[PDB]
């Protein structure tokens, strides 16, 4: 993996290079992080992305990397998952260019460590707006655009935090068990459609403004990683392996599932 | 096996025989979101009958006004009615202030303030959407956080949350609420680690289909295919609004002293068997 | 918190939250009640107005806590000896719990088997001893109590289970993977059962003072407080809060609950270490 | 549009890789229950990434039909074994072999099981412990057994195949769904301690799946199955490739940092399949 939102120097596969030849992937939060390796990794598989975020400097950065280092098309474009206009807009510029979507990937996502105590209401539905109503409008808008008509799949990138109440993440917490409860009440309604839907939950992974954000001191994050049970971070070359795996055909029976990827993090990591 | 007894309308029972101690609650003071129908109405008259003070909140003031003439009337108990949407941080804190300045402490906070109605995931709305979102997640944080600074991080209390068990299969028709009610049990564990060493316990119950109460009106769809699925249930019926105020006034209580961060469901085992 | 002692000794003095007369003239049978929780869930429930059929290997361990119950409450104690595995033993001892009530109204399946033991080190018979105890033990009285009794008359059940299994606590595979079953056990009998009026639930009780399994399991003192301060209500559960939360699920207070499992444990396993 | 299956325990006619054909190139998967069933297609499809094979199951017959048929459809070599996973010296006598005849193990896949349909009244001791004993104490004795004799000292990949019924509590399951659930949890325990030792173990939870000795026993009658099928998310049984494909992710690289996670690959089944 890099640390950087840069794409990798060398990439051997593991799954075969045609997994996802010329279909089209959506990505929310696909210009940094780990919504940027998924980016690369379904490149490097054959798949065209579009990314989406609500910073067009960055969205317009990371499509010159993706494309520069696959020879895949990447659409950068802004877009904020908040706004349902937006996000029509992009749908409409996506299929314009592509012709077709296939997978959407709903990475965007926003986190602070905060007390409960002290987190304002606006702070809490920030994240709530962020996280869940994003995550159900870019799923909304896809669905009425080409899903319902053409099938498709959809990975949600959720967490574990919700499982235990992770301490300063009540936020964070709620929003995404919010979208594993989506993820199940979208998988029995538009399977139908031929849609499946799935979560994926990460761990702690190097590399990304979460951990950057979320991780706290050095000293005290070796301890509990050394603590869990692979003992170390997570990558995103690793996640976006298990993104890439959930939105292929080899998981064609797969749908209303949580993945958790996390190393076993979420069963030992510290609470309190 | 005959369940307490219980009204179809938000009126109070005519008759009730204790099964806790009637001073379970002695001089105790609960708020309540959604007091004045439905849950919220008979868990408000539950309390009130072991001995505690009400403050019933919600937006309608006619309808709390009405409530809150009621349960006094039923139960030598005080209820304070109070016009206040949970998605107002400005309102809920008046409100909160008035409470205290009427009562001096609230020991309980029930939120069972919620919205639902029946709809497709691809007909919803986007605002549809979020506005489940903001009454019944957004808003149950807003009236703990509120209650935190207030009263409960310096003096303790419990809260119980009322939630549902709709987003454990996916329930169709019910992505918004299922959502929704799956965040308020998230919160419940996140609240129970932050606050418990403020003496604070809080816990989610999860009703099953009540009778009487307007989400069994508006989500329980037609008569003749709800008895279908209800007769096919576990314990063969709906469950009934009495019922759901005992286990609440479970959590609620001393009984539950060691319980926090803890989910109890309440629906007959409905969950397990209804169709989707 | 309420009153507690250490052992297995009665209560000196009892405050009521619930009636006084919640279980009156009911009689409960409870696996494991000579000793630790299943004792104090005894006593709590003659307090109530409920007599008990107190069960487990150990004829003397009975005999005595059968002695301090009814001497304590003065509702009656039959002391019986069956082993959970051993289905004729224990058709045998709800014969004769039948045969002195002449009913049965609440199951509380309370006898289990546990230790420390690291899986690697564990060999196959300490697993499936464990198995036995627990799992299919908790299984044989249900059925048993099904077939003798509550089939034809309704009845309660509650099984105690964990958190165990919730995070695979380490040291604990055998205890946690047999009460992760008693849990699905506890949602399969709700299921089927339910519709001859028999209710089923899980208590799943934390760190509890008082009892064997604390001292087995609980570890060296000073590592044991120091998670138990770090834990959301800051201390060990006790037996007589434990006894609480059975006793609701058992009681008709508890009337539209079934299938469920109710966690006790002061928050404790959102945040014990692992 | 699924990946191919066929009904029998007999290979693929024709095979498209998705995963590349050295996934698991020179590794040895050591698989209960690899002569029929799910087992058997996971035996195929490893052994077409280039995995040589283990089966060990309590019918010689068995094992027997299947290491030709694998052996001669892939290339690979394939070790069938007598073996019962609840008595610990043939599971110790069968791993020995394994070790001598291959120099190693990497992967165990637990999918031994057995089941039934029955009522819980009907079900006697003896036959919920019979299927306690196959299910939970067999899939403990044989990762207990490949811990101490290989993974403790050159790590390992661990897959459980589970199943959702404890989810819900399904009726006539009380046996499977209880050991089941039990896996699911050991799943966490031994990913917790082993993990150190850079043993993952995660588990992969069917749906109902054609062409098994599972769907034959226990999906009833034809009518009544189609009906509930057709009511499910993806409105199809699964088919063993499917499940070979998950199992596969799991035991493989691809899966580098997943541990005591349970994976479920059922077509949305257990959200929607009546528990009647
Ligand atoms: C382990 C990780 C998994 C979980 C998910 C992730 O990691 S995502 C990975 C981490 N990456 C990110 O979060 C990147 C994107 N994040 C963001 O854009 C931000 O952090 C954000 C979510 C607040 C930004 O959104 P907006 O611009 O919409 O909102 P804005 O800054 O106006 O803030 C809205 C409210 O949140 C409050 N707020 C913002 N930051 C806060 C903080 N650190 N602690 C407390 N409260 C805070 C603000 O004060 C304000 O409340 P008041 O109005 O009361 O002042
Ligand atoms: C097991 C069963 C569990 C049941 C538990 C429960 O959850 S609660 C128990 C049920 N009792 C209830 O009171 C349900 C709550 N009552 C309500 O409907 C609520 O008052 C409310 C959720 C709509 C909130 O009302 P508001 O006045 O804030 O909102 P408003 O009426 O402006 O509507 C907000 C958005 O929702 C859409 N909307 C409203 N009703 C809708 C419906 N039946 N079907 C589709 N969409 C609907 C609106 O058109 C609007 O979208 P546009 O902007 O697109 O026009
Ligand atoms: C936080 C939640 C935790 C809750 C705590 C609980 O669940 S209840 C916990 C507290 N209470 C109790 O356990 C009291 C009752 N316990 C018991 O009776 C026992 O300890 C028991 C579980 C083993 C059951 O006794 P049995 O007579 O049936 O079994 P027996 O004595 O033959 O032992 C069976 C196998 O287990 C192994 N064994 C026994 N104790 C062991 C130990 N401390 N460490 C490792 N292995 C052990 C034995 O060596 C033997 O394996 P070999 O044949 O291979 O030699
Ligand atoms: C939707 C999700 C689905 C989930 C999917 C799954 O997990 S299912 C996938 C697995 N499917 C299978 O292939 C099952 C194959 N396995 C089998 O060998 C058998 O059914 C078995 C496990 C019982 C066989 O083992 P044994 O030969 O050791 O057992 P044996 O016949 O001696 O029986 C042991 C005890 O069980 C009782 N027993 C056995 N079969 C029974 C039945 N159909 N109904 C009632 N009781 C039965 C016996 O009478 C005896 O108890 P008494 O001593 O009282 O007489
Ligand atoms: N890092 C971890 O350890 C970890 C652990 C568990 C879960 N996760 C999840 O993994 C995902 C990515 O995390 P990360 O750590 O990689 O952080 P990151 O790089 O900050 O990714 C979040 C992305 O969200 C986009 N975004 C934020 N708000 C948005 C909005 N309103 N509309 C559109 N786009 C928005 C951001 O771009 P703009 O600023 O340009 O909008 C950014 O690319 C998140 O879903 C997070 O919850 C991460
Ligand atoms: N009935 C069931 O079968 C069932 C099943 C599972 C869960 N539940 C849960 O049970 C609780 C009670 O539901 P119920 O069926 O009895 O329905 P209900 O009577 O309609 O109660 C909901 C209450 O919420 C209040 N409310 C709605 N929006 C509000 C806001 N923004 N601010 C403040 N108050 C608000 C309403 O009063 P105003 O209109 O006056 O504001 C109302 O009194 C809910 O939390 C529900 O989700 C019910
Ligand atoms: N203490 C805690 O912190 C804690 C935490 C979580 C769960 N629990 C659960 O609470 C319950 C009681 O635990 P405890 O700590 O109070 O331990 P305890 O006093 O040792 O109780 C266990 C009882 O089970 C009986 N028993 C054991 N094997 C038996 C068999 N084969 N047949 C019949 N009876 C058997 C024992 O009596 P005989 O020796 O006479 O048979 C003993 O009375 C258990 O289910 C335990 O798993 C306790
Ligand atoms: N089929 C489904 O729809 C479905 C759904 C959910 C889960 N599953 C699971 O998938 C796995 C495979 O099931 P299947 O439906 O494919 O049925 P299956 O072909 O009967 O597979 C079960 C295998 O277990 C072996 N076995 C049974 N008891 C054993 C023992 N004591 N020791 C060693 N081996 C033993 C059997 O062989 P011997 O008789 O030769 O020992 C048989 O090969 C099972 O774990 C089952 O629980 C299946």
């Amino acid at each position: 993996d890099v640390e950087g939102d840069d794409c990798l120097p060398a990439y051997r596969h593991l799954f075969c290079p045609d997994l996802l030849r010329d279909k089209v992937a959506f990505i929310t939060g696909g210009g940094s992080g780990i919504g940027f390796r998924i980016a690369e990794i379904f490149m490097r598989h054959g798949c065209h992305t579009v990314i989406a975020s609500r910073s067009l400097p960055r969205v317009l950065t990371a499509a010159r990397k993706l494309a520069g280092a696959t020879g895949r098309r990447c659409l950068p474009l802004s877009m904020d998952v908040r706004a349902p206009p937006a996000v029509m807009a992009a749908v409409d510029q996506a299929l314009k260019e592509f012709g077709r979507i296939d997978i959407l990937i709903n990475c965007a996502a926003g986190n602070f460590l905060c007390p409960a105590g002290a987190l304002s209401f606006n702070a809490f539905k920030t994240v709530m707006d962020i996280d869940t109503s994003g995550t159900f409008n870019v799923s909304r808008v896809l669905y009425e655009k080409f899903f319902r008509d053409h099938g498709g799949v959809i990975v949600n990138i959720t967490a574990t935090l919700g499982n235990r109440g992770q301490a300063l993440q009540v936020h964070a917490g709620s929003a995404k068990a919010a979208v594993d409860a989506m993820t199940r009440h979208l998988a029995v309604e538009w399977g139908p459609q031929n849609i499946r839907v799935n979560s994926l939950a990460p761990g702690p992974i190097s590399g990304t403004e979460g951990l950057r954000r979320l991780g706290g001191p050095q000293a005290s994050l070796s301890t509990k990683v050394t603590a869990s049970p692979l003992q170390r971070l997570g990558n995103k070359t690793e996640i976006a392996h298990s993104v890439l795996y959930l939105a292929s055909p080899l998981a064609s029976y797969v749908t209303g599932a949580v993945l958790v990827a996390d190393g076993g993090a979420w069963l030992t990591f510290p609470n309190g």
